[PDB]
């Protein structure tokens, strides 16, 4: 109450939170950037406590004045991510695949950071109001066909199949005594594995899952970070995969997991492992960074530096490897297939004039619609940016269309456009 709490600002210097000395010599917290990165910045209140960065870095911010925290976020990329989600429910994460730095992290619906108290009040009055939910880091989603990046990468790494391997792609087929179906039950005839990735065929990926088997599929997902607790300053639930033991018992569950749908029956007493895959948007961005960065996932980070009131520097982020998902050769082969998705497949809306874009579209099944996903990277040959976006209950392909705008803004900011 008595001393100046430190500021929180973006990497390009937009102040998200600061303390100003009042009339009576007291200090009050100000949030002068409207709804820019609201969920990330969080709030600090003697009534409501803390959340976001205000919570995670409370000790350094509190402090003699407290220390100033500089985030990795770029305000223009952050705004583009928020604009992509405007009027929708969902989330968007933009990362630098070479460092793990988070350039944008947005959730929708959102709110003005300054108005956190009123928003908390509304949440209490209406348990259905989900504005305060951190969807980018804090929520698990079914990734749907975006997860095929993991299945494909695993199949190539383990030599289960190659890009040229041919699979039947019927509209529906029985696997493990129930049905796996292509989107809209489309019959594509025989497809190479590359073509099946371009068209996003569930029946091909289901068969590929059964062929590789539960042990390999689960190990492959774990190589990309599933079932690992990943350290992060904001609450991030562990992304989940079933045990190999559970998937072994149901070829149908295995086939759907390979296609990104978590169909494991968790209503069944006695089930030992979770349904999966279930992932955060951050995790799906990390999957993208593995493909972009020669197979290596860098540790995601949000704080670039901390500086004292003196101006001196007490913390500087050091980009660091988290895990090697696949080999450099495998990553490159997958990246080439994902370029095909955008050039010739379901991802054409992600194309950007003058820069090659590679990525994977996703549809995740819901009762009366779908969640719409895109994970992609640009420039395709040596990416400088990765974007993951989910639009809940979205029109077909909307995730890809919105990702285009976010990627374009990132490339403009970086000078490539
Ligand atoms: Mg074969």
């Amino acid at each position: 109450a008595r001393s100046e709490r430190g500021t929180i600002a973006t990497y390009d210097g937009v102040v998200l939170a600061r303390s100003v000395k009042e009339e009576d010599g007291t200090y009050e917290r100000e949030y002068p950037a409207g709804d820019l990165a609201s969920h990330v910045v969080g709030y600090s209140s003697p009534q409501f406590g803390n959340s976001g960065i205000e919570k995670a870095y409370n000790d350094t911010l509190k402090g003699t004045a407290g220390n100033d925290v500089t985030l990795t976020l770029n305000s223009k990329i952050q705004q583009a991510a928020q604009d992509a989600l405007a009027g929708r429910k969902g989330a968007c994460v933009v990362m630098d695949p070479d460092t793990g730095a988070i350039l944008a992290m947005a959730s929708a619906p959102t709110y003005n950071a300054a108005d956190f108290a009123a928003v908390i009040e509304q949440a209490n009055a209406n348990p259905d109001d989900s504005t305060l939910v951190d969807r980018a880091a804090g929520s698990l989603y079914a990734p749907g066909s975006t997860f095929k990046i993991v299945t494909l990468a695993t199949a190539l790494e383990d030599d289960v199949a190659g890009e040229d391997t041919v699979f039947s792609s019927p509209g529906t087929m029985e696997i493990g005594n129930a049905t796996v179906s292509n989107f809209n039950k489309a019959n594509y005839g025989s497809l190479t594995l590359a073509q099946a990735t371009e068209l996003s065929s569930n029946t091909v990926f289901g068969q590929l899952g059964v062929e590789m088997g539960a042990d390999k599929l689960v190990a492959g997902a774990e190589s990309f970070g599933f079932n690992k607790e990943i350290d992060f300053p904001l609450y991030t639930p562990e992304s989940l995969m079933p045990s190999a033991e559970d998937l072994q018992k149901s070829p149908w569950e295995l086939a759907w997991a390979a296609a990104g749908e978590p169909v494991g029956d968790t209503t069944r007493p006695g089930r030992e492992s979770p349904a999966g895959p279930q992932a955060t948007v951050l995790e799906m961005a990390m999957v993208g960074t593995a493909i972009a960065n020669d197979g290596v996932i860098m540790q995601p980070y949000l704080v670039d530096s901390v500086n004292n009131a003196n101006g001196e520097r007490s913390f500087s982020a050091s980009p660091t490897k988290l895990m090697q998902a696949v080999s450099k050769t495998t990553a490159g082969r997958v990246r080439d297939v994902l370029l095909g998705v955008v050039q010739n497949g379901t991802g054409t809306a992600a194309a950007i004039p003058g820069i090659d874009v590679a990525g994977k579209t996703g549809t995740a099944e819901k009762e009366n619609g779908n969640d719409s996903w895109f994970v992609g990277m640009a420039p395709a040959e040596d990416p400088r940016v990765v974007v993951a976006i989910v639009i809940e209950d979205g029109e077909e392909g909307v995730g890809t269309a919105k990702a285009q705008n976010v990627l374009k803004t990132a490339l403009e900011v970086q000078g490539l456009l």
